């Protein structure tokens, strides 16, 4: 279950953070790697979508702790583009 | 008619606002939830598209009252990505 | 030929400008209306794509006159999203 | 192999840079031209995707040298939109 383990790893990493550029960088990276996972054919679409949603939830929570509103909208936009990218 | 009722609720909320980050946050949230509505299979595409257009119209009107041009373009971009997201 | 006439009208409007927020606003509006043209079924995809390209060329030229680099990238991104929006 | 030669030309250009707005401008331009390559029917999708990935890797490396984080996220977003644009 590569998608859920990647989401797991990235959620773990991100929860530790008290910097917002750092957490944003990591969230977008995790989303990139979630999309890369599907493109190579190594997990089904539904699994990647689940991972994206869980990672994004955690990342947006952290960002809201640090008050990083701009970054929150930026990650949501990227999440929506990533979401489109996965469904072919 | 879940889409129109969600658009209705969000239009109602947003019209009350005199803050631009608040109205922007709410518009994008409503658009997220409009897209989420379809993904679960709980309303047809045409209905969600209508809701997105009506919500976006109201939100952009409010934002123009408060002079929030940056946010206006940001919501339009998100509206277009959401629109793509709905049509599979 | 609704697409080319809309592009024509908007190119005409935009060439007159010496403000960059104004020209950007108008370019994005023209692109919105170009996409709206297709959605209603009132011109073929190829025609709208042509109009988008010509309008975007003119708008980016004007913006470069005024040195509005941020807006240029923003219009290009919106142009690419609009382009995706048209091809279903 | 038009895609790889375009990526090659642009990678060559970009490696020379010590300005971040310049390298960003060039990366996005190369990605535009990579997408334009496919639309005219002059290279297969897989080739353009390879070129986009290699160009983006180099550009993001340069940008990280110059500390241009905002531009990095902007190029990644554009890379994802370009990627969607290529797969029809
Ligand atoms: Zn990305
Ligand atoms: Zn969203
Ligand atoms: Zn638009
Ligand atoms: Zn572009």
């Amino acid at each position: 279950m590569k998608a859920l383990e990647l989401a797991k790893e990235y959620i773990e990493k991100i929860k530790k953070l008290e910097n917002a550029e750092e957490a944003f960088k990591l969230a977008v990276e995790g989303l990139d790697k979630l999309s890369e996972l599907v493109q190579e054919g190594e997990t089904e679409k539904e699994e990647a979508l689940k991972g994206v949603k869980e990672l994004v939830k955690i990342a947006v929570e952290v960002l809201k702790r640090l008050g990083a509103e701009e970054e929150i909208f930026r990650l949501d936009l990227h999440a929506h583009i990533i979401y489109l990218e996965i469904r072919t």
